[PDB]
């Protein structure tokens, strides 16, 4: 009666890559907020970027789109945003409709633009820092440790052996006169928002053509990455996790018109949610960096899926967890929005030609 369905973006013809990506970004609370409050008078953070003005326009056009989503405009047509994106990143103007594109490539370029415009305020929420150990496979006294590698996502490598996301994340942290060196990353700083890429798209050698790995790879709703951290950082994050678990457990224990009553209940539920956020926050570590995850645990909040033979075919969708009711998920099939249950989300692990998870977004536990 009173609860309104979220709205989606109309597909202009092979532009579901953009639509699914925008829903996932909109779900990231801090990002949504900084875009919604962006004032062009504020300029950009990185005015070393030669194309500064077009990045600012990308943000402006995102803000307009986000204003239309927030204020539910039954359908949003991101025409000007697409044109703007194409001016900045001509790869997205390739034809053959315009050609279908890899959502990962869009995600990456949008991250670049948002980093130019907002700076550290944006990028610190996503930064993963590594401690890298570099050993000569032929000599285990030749050891070098580096602390300066970082990224804004983790890659989940998928081969025929891969059955769970953890398997692929662990493989992604390792790689290999001249010698073969093993290069082994452990995480020394976790972000509050953790993006995971399933490496599904690849160049098939046999056919000289783009293809896709269809293998089922199970992801968890609650992700714990303690085993990917340096020993020193794990000790810190596990201590936090164990206090947060105690709060979670304690939480699980505990004349107006009909419209007015609904609006009062929403207000009550938001207050109760905020009181629990404050209870978790009491246990956050004292020297936590802005944008850093307090613990080593995350909850899943969004999934970008793809169905089709390769990154230039088929269809992308987003599945987004409701911000209050953690059991509720929304399916954004462009402008067709529906409510689905946890079982439908689990089925996105893949296997065969089914719609399957490509990019996963996790938010830190207790946030």
């Amino acid at each position: 009666q009173f609860a309104q369905l979220p709205v989606g973006f109309k597909n202009m013809g092979n532009t579901c890559y953009l639509n699914a990506t925008l829903q996932a970004l909109y779900r990231v609370n801090d990002l949504r907020d900084m875009i919604l409050n962006y004032n062009p008078s504020q300029g950009v953070s990185n005015s070393g970027a030669q194309d500064e003005e077009i990045h600012k326009q990308i943000v402006i056009e995102m803000k307009r789109c986000f204003e239309n989503l927030q204020n539910k405009f039954k359908s949003v047509l991101p025409v000007v945003l697409l044109n703007t994106l194409r001016k900045c990143y001509p790869q997205f103007a390739e034809r053959d409709f315009y050609k279908q594109q890899d959502a990962e490539e869009l995600f990456t370029q949008l991250f670049h633009s948002m980093s130019i415009v907002f700076g550290d305020k944006f990028s610190e929420d996503f930064r993963i820092q590594f401690k890298t150990t570099i050993k000569d496979t032929a000599n285990d006294n030749d050891i070098t440790v580096k602390e300066n590698e970082s990224d804004s996502k983790l890659q989940c490598h998928i081969s025929g052996t891969t059955n769970f996301m953890r398997n692929g994340l662990l493989e992604g942290l390792n790689e290999k006169a001249n010698s073969i060196y093993s290069v082994e990353k452990k995480i020394s700083r976790l972000p509050k928002f953790l993006t995971v890429q399933y490496v599904r798209f690849f160049w098939k050698r046999s056919t000289n053509k783009k293809s896709k790995i269809l293998r089922k790879v199970v992801f968890p709703f609650q992700l714990d990455v303690a085993d990917m951290l340096t020993p020193e950082y794990a000790a810190e994050k596990v201590k936090v996790r164990d206090e947060l678990r105690k709060v979670e457990k304690e939480k699980n224990e505990k004349v107006m018109t009909p419209r007015e009553q609904y609006e009062t209940q929403v207000a009550l539920n938001e207050s109760e949610k905020d009181q629990w956020l404050e209870e978790y926050k009491k246990h956050f570590p004292p020297n936590l960096e802005k944008g850093e995850n307090p613990s080593c645990v995350y909850n899943l909040i969004g999934v970008i899926t793809h169905q089709g033979a390769n990154s230039e075919s088929g269809h992308y969708q987003a599945f987004i967890r409701d911000e209050l009711d953690e059991n509720k998920w929304y399916k954004f099939n462009d402008d067709k929005v529906s409510v689905v249950e946890k079982e439908k989300i689990e089925s996105l692990a893949g296997g065969g030609e089914s719609d399957s998870a490509l990019i996963l977004m996790y938010k830190g536990f207790g946030l």
